[PDB]
């Protein structure tokens, strides 16, 4: 058995992604008989996607969980629900800014996440981590990805659930001094693998 | 052949109904540190006004060190914060350990309006920032105790041993101290003593920014 | 021919909630009472905050007034300025009661309904309305999870379902100054700003069929 | 009997300065047997000292209320302290950016306002406006002219009592879309009148 989980490369000016740097120490990992398997997937808009999709099917997960950088954000954010439009603030990495277009056109116009998320954000919180249910995702990438995903999985497997799970800024991220708050690598990684281990152990709120 | 000079670091108990105060935690594992020439000391100062400055006194005579950085925690803030200036003002919003409240009372009465920090702050600040952790230069170190043992530190090395350089560095929430509701920013207790050991180590090769 | 019934805008708010004794949404809106905008009237009117009767007070003031554009206003205390909202979503989740008691978990709006749905107000043209007239206003991605949402999702499906000609969305406003004086660094505007902002949003709604 | 009023011209790329506004119709207004007279200063280091100067010396004042813009600032705020330093994060309006230099050589550390701040803020507060004490008026220009200002009197007139009030942005300043808090130019007025009569008829805190 096998639990995919995502993350993106750097985006908007960044050097460095928290949500790839997170999640590279699991691979391989088991979570009570199911593996982790990760990958990495461009922030472009629709590109994304196509890796995506190559990557539930080569895999065939059970449980997907996409992670993506909250840059601003506190704390860890489990994502409720996704929504139908790109509205790029900023070009995603091949240059594309989409302006009120559909993720997936004739789609429905959300996807609520299919993960536990309130068992998961109480696990984390319990845990002494910081950790609370978003209601939105944004409209650039992230939000694109959870959307895709909770479709493509909706389409095809109904069974297997999805997710989306924001991180903060790394602390090396911070220093630019807009006042911006931060989490440790460490802690990231600890608050994810938490996360997914919830996600796993518990089907549904 | 010299002698071991002496970094004195100080930080809170806990206040405000806490059970942990980070700067404590956080200091803890320098104590008995020998580096660049320097052994570290540590001491834990009552969350009292006044008390707290007895009890710096006494630290400082016991330890007669020749870097003084005192520590306190600034929940809200989202990065390491150190201190521009020290004012000759207490204004509590809850009250101490004791249970004394001032308003508007002075830390040492007929002192000077304010000390600026002798810390090379600008120079700290930038080898933390360099090193890749966020932090910057704070214009208020508050009202309540922390200030007050700022400011009454700076104003018994001033009148006792002028060469001997003070100042005050605020650490954030930890995780589990930002839990509650609220969006609260915080800092792990590992990066606050990683933190802290570039600050004490910056300030103690630096005489000036 | 003759005796052209005009258009009617209708404008909705609610009552007090959460302790508060005054709702700005309502104190907002009261002076665009027996008004007129390019050949509609605007009738206005102050709906519970509570889960499920405000619903039922909605219904009830759309078929009344049969309008032929809808804008329902909430308070978002916190917010810095002027919101309108994106979407909204088929869930309640209550971090408080309502004003009859009721704190629902994560229940549907509408069983059975859809996950969500859009505005169907102009929403960048009323946010760039509100901000060449100097007045801050941002398009925000979530009206909470508590009445306001509540409210614009069962309006949105009640439109879809009956009248899907007719347009419908949310606004929300900031605290009031005298709502922020509390301890904790609120942001505010004043009743008279938020008044200006609603009916340039109005307006604006009014005029423009799309974005 | 004249209290004195300034605030500032506008600086950064700014078209406005919300304390300049705030004041105008403050002139020639009687609170309880004073007048009002306002004054606009440079937003530039030193130079912004001697128009001050000059306009102290004019109408010779027993109370001194100086205004500027704190954009960020949610509420009215009332300042506790000066301090000795300028440390400028922008180029001032001729191009000087100082860095760490003493507002005035050899002068103390800081002086305290002479306002009674406390009295003045819940007087606002108790208005239904938002307003606070603040501990920092920065190290910008605005800093700069409240320690120069108590500098000064100090020095010269010690009966007569100065301090800073600041203002946050004007809503057509927050339009930038940066997420800033605003007060209307209505209320801003409204607020230093209030602020201004309780500084003159509480002569104590
Ligand atoms: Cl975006
Ligand atoms: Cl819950
Ligand atoms: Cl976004
Ligand atoms: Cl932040
Ligand atoms: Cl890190
Ligand atoms: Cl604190
Ligand atoms: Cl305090
Ligand atoms: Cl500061
Ligand atoms: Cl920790
Ligand atoms: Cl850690
Ligand atoms: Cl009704
Ligand atoms: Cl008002
Ligand atoms: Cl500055
Ligand atoms: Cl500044
Ligand atoms: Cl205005």
């Amino acid at each position: 058995k096998t639990i995919l989980v995502t993350a993106f490369d750097p985006f908007g000016g960044e050097a460095i992604n928290p949500s790839w740097e997170a999640i590279k120490p699991l691979q391989g990992s088991q979570v009570f008989g199911a593996n982790i398997e990760i990958c990495q997937i461009p922030c472009i808009f629709d590109t994304s996607l196509e890796h995506l999709y190559a990557a539930v099917d080569k895999y065939q997960p059970e449980l997907v969980i996409s992670v993506g950088q909250a840059g601003g954000r506190t704390n860890i954010t489990v994502e409720r629900v996704a929504i139908n439009i790109n509205d790029a603030r900023i070009p995603d990495n091949a240059g594309n800014q989409p302006i009120d277009t559909p993720v997936i056109v004739d789609g429905p116009a959300a996807y609520f996440s299919r993960l536990p998320i309130k068992t998961m954000v109480n696990a984390l919180n319990t845990a002494g981590i910081p950790a609370s249910v978003s209601q939105t995702a944004g409209t650039f990438v992230c939000n694109h990805v959870m959307y895709g995903l909770l479709h493509y999985l909706a389409q095809n497997t109904p069974s297997v659930r999805g997710g989306f799970i924001h991180v903060p800024y790394l602390p090396e991220q911070a220093v630019k001094d807009g006042n911006q708050s931060s989490m440790t690598l460490m802690l990231m990684t600890l608050a994810l693998k938490i996360a997914i281990e919830t996600a796993w152990k518990n089907t549904s709120d």
